[PDB]
């Protein structure tokens, strides 16, 4: 089920930053701040790893909500289709995650897509995860609203095989 990129990168420190660049109005700015914290505390109960916000562009994983071309060569798409990608461990723009802000962010059952839920399955991508082809999987490359737990034993089978 799960992957890893053709080089199984991975980071090579233990105390992740992450930077929140900007904002999208879909949500108040403290729902998405949680969010994002939501989405880093599932994978740091699970690894050596812990995840600490700062406001620098030094930071290892830098967030952004972008549209359409965006500065990476990887333009989104408008409503549905594309909803975010990011980038695997490394310098510069590797690790960072973007979000597409054409679509409509939200948290709980009903219009948009789940910001938390997204970002979990994005931030597993900038730790180093490919998708995974089991489709009970966060890494699975599928979005579906839950309430339950989102992470499966394939997804924290595979970050234990990089930081474990
Ligand atoms: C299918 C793939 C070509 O496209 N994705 C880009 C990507 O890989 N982002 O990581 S996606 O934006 O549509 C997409 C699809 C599913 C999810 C997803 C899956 C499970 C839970 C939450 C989100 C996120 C983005
Ligand atoms: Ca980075
Ligand atoms: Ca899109
Ligand atoms: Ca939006
Ligand atoms: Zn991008
Ligand atoms: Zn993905």
């Amino acid at each position: 089920g799960f992957q890893t990129f053709e080089g199984d990168l991975k980071w090579h420190h233990h105390n992740i930053t992450y930077w929140i660049q900007n904002y999208s109005e879909d949500l108040p700015r403290a729902v998405i701040d949680d969010a994002f914290a939501r989405a880093f505390a599932l994978w740091s109960a699970v690894t050596p790893l812990t995840f600490t916000r700062v406001y620098s562009r030094d930071a290892d994983i830098v967030i952004q909500f972008g549209v359409a071309e965006h500065g990476d060569g990887y333009p989104f798409d408008g409503k549905d289709g594309l909803l975010a990608h990011a980038f695997p461990p490394g310098p510069g723009i590797q690790g960072d995650a973007h979000f597409d802000d054409d679509e409509l962010w939200s948290l709980g059952k009903g219009v948009g897509y789940s910001l938390f839920l997204v970002a979990a399955h994005e931030f597993g991508h900038a730790l180093g995860l490919d998708h995974s082809s089991v489709p009970e999987a966060l890494m699975y490359p599928m979005y579906r609203f839950t309430e339950g737990p989102p992470l499966h034993k394939d997804d924290v089978n595979g970050i234990r095989h990089l930081y474990g």
